[PDB]
């Protein structure tokens, strides 16, 4: 089997949609090679799609796991409904429950890896679906605790704390939605939210501000994609309709919907514990989710194996055959 990246519309997969708790979801279906060991759902983050798992998807392949990887909510060829409180951690895990089981049956168990958003949903669905979990990985993305209390992000920032996170409050307002339609602002965008830089070394995007819109005109090209991977994001993301970002940013207007579905966890809910082999992989570079910010992160494991690579926040694909050997053999450890 040729294990390398997949290529846009590449034919070693499968690209289907299921009607999933009331939304069409796309998602891409990699089959095994070998008899099927487990099925294995992977979810991406911001502003990625189920492409992000170029790498990972044909190497689980080539391990023997079935490969399930969805465009979540808001994303490519998936819906992206009005609702907000669809876009909870909680509705995701639960859409993420019914797709996983639509392959495995009700009685089954899947093997689940996020990263970005993707790995706080899967922390969550495994908090909130053990009976399906059976293992449970996250690249970037540390455990956070179950929201006690609720605080707007403009109170926190503005006290200087969660610095690192300031860049949401643009992606949830107005300003990036109304100004990235079309193609054209598309590949922009993605040039920028991908690493390239203007003739000064000017960013298209901070953890600090979000979008430089002023840079998006002089933007280089990326050096974490190339050309016709560039494109392939553009048509992608161009299947949502006009305002085409607003599905993915809706995932940064849940603050509040999540911080009360999660004191309620806090209060009367089961304790944040994980009992299934877990793993979590830091990326040095990402100035995002900056390794640090997993600090006592393991207290809430009972089989919590670490990795990091040396990559920035785009470590599937920068350091996707480094990940990929992580994950193979701490799979092969976790299943045995
Ligand atoms: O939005 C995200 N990434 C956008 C792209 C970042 C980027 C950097 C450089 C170049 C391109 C892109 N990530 C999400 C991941 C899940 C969210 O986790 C919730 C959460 C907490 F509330 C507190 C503590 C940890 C924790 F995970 C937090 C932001």
């Amino acid at each position: 089997m040729d294990t390398s990246k997949l290529k846009p519309n590449d034919p070693r997969v499968k690209y289907e949609t299921k009607q999933i708790r009331g939304k069409t979801y796309s998602y891409i279906l990699g089959e095994p090679a070998g008899p099927k060991l487990e099925t294995v759902v992977l979810v991406h983050g911001w502003p990625d799609m189920a492409f992000g798992w170029r790498h990972q998807i044909p190497y689980l392949m080539s391990l023997g796991f079935q490969v399930v990887a969805p465009n979540m909510l808001g994303y490519a060829g998936t819906d992206a409904p009005r609702d907000l409180s669809q876009f909870t951690l909680k509705s995701v895990s639960a859409d993420i429950a019914e797709l996983a089981r639509s392959f495995v049956g009700q009685d089954g168990q899947i093997v689940l890896g996020g990263h970005d958003w993707g790995g706080a949903v899967v922390w969550r669905t495994a908090y909130y679906h053990p009976e399906l979990v059976k293992a449970v990985f996250s690249v970037c993305t540390p455990l956070h605790p179950l929201s006690a209390e609720y605080k707007p992000l403009e109170d926190i920032v503005a006290a200087g704390h969660m610095l690192n996170f300031k860049y949401q409050l643009q992606l949830k307002g107005p300003d990036v939605e109304a100004r990235i339609q079309g193609k054209d602002m598309l590949r922009r965008f993605f040039r920028a939210m991908f690493g390239g830089r203007g003739p000064n070394g000017e960013a298209g995007f901070s953890t600090s501000d979000g979008v430089h819109f002023d840079v998006l005109d002089k933007i280089g090209a990326p050096p974490l994609l190339d050309e016709q991977e560039l494109e392939y994001y553009v048509e992608q993301y161009a299947l949502q309709e006009a305002p085409e970002l607003r599905g993915p940013l809706n995932w940064y207007r849940t603050r509040e919907l999540n911080a009360k579905d999660e004191m309620d966890r806090a209060k009367n809910g089961p304790p944040l514990r994980f009992e299934m082999p877990a793993l979590f992989v830091a990326a040095s570079k990402d100035n995002a989710l900056p390794p640090a910010m997993s600090k006592g992160m393991d207290a809430f494991y009972k089989d919590l194996t670490r990795a990091e690579v040396d990559a920035t926040h785009w470590a599937l694909t920068q350091a996707g055959d480094e990940v990929n050997r992580v994950i193979g053999e701490w799979l092969n450890k976790a299943l045995g």
